[PDB]
């Protein structure tokens, strides 16, 4: 159970910490009493422990592959079924609709949307040898930027490793990056530019990184790290989802408030789909 325990915390932490950002969604740091539980809210007035249509791409992520392993032409009629049944990203799927390229990402998306659905991926292709480029695969269907692709392998890298038990140090080190031909930006957030606290949720995929890494390295537990990940306000949905994610493969399902778990929407299908996609990797 102790391994099951990282592959439900690294999913249902991605989506507890985009529950929980979306309250502040937009809001100035420091412009707001401090977030600390599950009210709903937010500009969408979102019930509590409900979250964002960036929730609803990785669990359609998450169906895709346990329907039919990798496949990007898959993942974008999912999206984009999901995206027509509603009312950058939807550039990439009508340029999709109207083209037939799953890779419908441009070099103007820089955002932080891949980052977003990490966990379904790593969680079935965590011993896959092209790990990294899967990744990248995965992010292009929306995203094209050179630091967008490279933030998404970064977070790939450090998810499997935290699903793997490697110690917060080493997450933080991410040793395999250092010195490695990456975008500038990213560069400096790989050599420690996430030791600083940021003045604001970032939507640029480099800032929300370093922000999830700086939320994950001061916080002392799931709790702690998810309240400051929030509190940071901008885009504190896609920040709490990806400390979620991270900070839920290395703390466990366990270490999540419980209440936090209970208030969560579609909790128990999004358990089903971990356990799932965990047993995938094991498998063929």
């Amino acid at each position: 159970k102790e391994r099951q325990d990282r592959r439900l915390g690294a999913f249902l932490g991605l989506a507890v910490g985009d529950a929980l950002g979306a309250q502040v969604e937009g809001l100035p740091k420091g412009t707001f009493p401090e977030v600390r539980e599950m009210k709903g809210g937010g500009p969408h007035r979102l019930p509590p422990g409900f979250w964002t249509d960036d929730t609803s791409q990785a669990l359609c992520l998450a169906e895709s592959l346990l329907q039919r392993g990798f496949d990007p032409k898959d993942q974008m009629d999912r999206y984009l079924r999901w995206y027509r049944e509603g009312y950058a990203t939807r550039r990439a799927l009508e340029r999709y609709a109207a083209t037939g390229d799953p890779y419908a990402g441009d070099e103007a998306g820089a955002g932080n949307g891949p980052l977003m659905r990490l966990a379904p991926l790593v969680l079935a292709y965590e011993n896959h040898p092209d790990l990294l480029s899967l990744a990248r695969r995965a992010a292009r269907t929306t995203h094209g930027a050179r630091e967008a692709l490279e933030a998404t392998e970064v977070l790939a890298w450090l998810l499997r490793e935290a699903l793997r038990g490697a110690p917060k140090e080493a997450l933080l080190a991410l040793e395999p990056f250092r010195g490695a031909d990456l975008h500038p930006a990213l560069r400096r957030v790989v050599e420690g530019g996430f030791w600083e606290a940021p003045e604001e949720g970032p939507g640029y995929a480099p800032g929300t990184l370093a922000a999830a890494l700086w939320a994950f390295a001061r916080g002392r537990d799931f709790e702690e790290g998810m309240r400051l990940a929030v509190n940071l306000g901008g885009d504190a949905d896609t920040v709490g989802a990806v400390y979620g994610q991270l900070a839920g493969a290395y703390y466990g399902l366990g270490a999540i408030p419980g209440r936090w778990l209970r208030a969560l929407h579609l909790r128990e299908e999004m358990e089903a789909l971990a356990l799932a996609l965990y047993r995938m990797s094991m498998a063929s």
